[PDB]
């Protein structure tokens, strides 16, 4: 399981609702069901999946959400970020402002986690038989 | 994870293709997708499904499946025996003679591996991301 992100959108404006901070990707090797990725970061109003975010100076906010195509805000106690089916390789997902903002300037730092969904087994303890032909 | 198996009779010695032997049960209670049995036996054919066992005495042998109402032979390399999805409780497996054949009366003893399939997270490294703002 790995991740990748590429920033979007720094510039010294306005930040509109769902605009792309970053894009990322998560990859899969092993044969899984889905994926996961959430922040590593405050969770605002109880949220999962909505998050803000600090400046490098600690001074600052920005208010952003993970999402994108098929993800899901993970339900539940305890629950991050968001969560989509799948066996693909790959799948796509935004880091984007949430609601318009008027941010300061300055180097905004954030953490972004992810897993994939693999099937794994518990094992029964192993039972020798003695059949009966008869 | 939990296995039980009670054998099952027939009408003589000689045992049709999918008579069958004995009738098993896996029974999970943790939270599950699915289940997987199999023998840790000899393998037929290069097949995960057949397996081949052994006579107590009388040099014999008895070639069986492990399979039933919902079970799908595991695929890949390495596979053993079948598996089923679901969330329920516990589910019902036969083993079966492989083959029509005629079986001396005696003991036969095999090995039955099961377990519950339990999804879990690979976690991906977390990523550092730097948004610079102007
Ligand atoms: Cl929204």
């Amino acid at each position: 399981a790995e991740l990748h992100l590429e920033s979007r959108g720094g510039s010294g404006t306005q930040l509109r609702d769902g605009a792309k901070v970053a894009t990322g990707r998560i990859i899969c090797r092993e044969a899984h069901t889905g994926f996961h990725v959430w922040m590593n970061e405050r969770q605002v109003d109880g949220r999962a999946e909505r998050y803000v975010v600090q400046s490098k100076d600690g001074r600052h906010e920005l208010r952003v959400r993970t999402g994108g195509d098929g993800w899901s805000p993970v339900k539940g106690e305890g629950g991050k970020g968001v969560s989509r089916p799948g066996q693909e390789e790959q799948v796509f997902f935004d880091v984007m402002a949430d609601g318009n903002q008027d941010i300061a300037p300055g180097e905004y730092r954030f953490s972004v986690g992810g897993a994939c969904v693999v099937p794994q087994e518990k094992l029964a303890a192993a039972l020798e038989h003695h059949h009966h032909h008869h």
